[PDB]
DNA sequence: GCATCCGTGACAAACCTTCCAGCAAGGGGAAGGTCAAGAAATTAAT
């Protein structure tokens, strides 16, 4: 919980590069919030590097997520 | 018990899994479509 309290700067900072308009800021803020929570499981802080740097790659990755799954009515796959 | 603040009308980029259609070059099963045999039903001799 105060792992991701830390850093919602990190994905509001983010979310500034994919403010199109299929979505609104929210709904891609808190797809940000469980990647990030994915990325606290899967951070394996042993090898010497940084939260935010590794977070950035499966933050952006549930963003392109969202952008692909929501922001169409026709719902075209992600790839 | 009185002045004052909101609704509401306005002809990125790779990485890996399953699932399904195509072209070989066609055969076969299931399901539905047409031809030659004998049997019903009519008539011309008493």
């Amino acid at each position: 919980k105060e792992m991701v309290e830390a850093n919602l700067r990190l994905v509001i900072s983010i979310a500034k590069k994919y403010t199109n308009r299929g979505l609104q800021f929210l709904d891609l803020i808190q797809e940000g919030n469980i990647g990030l929570m994915k990325a606290v499981d899967k951070f394996e802080y042993r090898r010497g590097y940084k939260f935010s740097t590794y977070a950035t790659w499966w933050i952006r990755q549930a963003i392109t997520r969202s952008i692909a799954d929501q922001a169409r009515t026709i719902r075209i796959p992600v790839h």
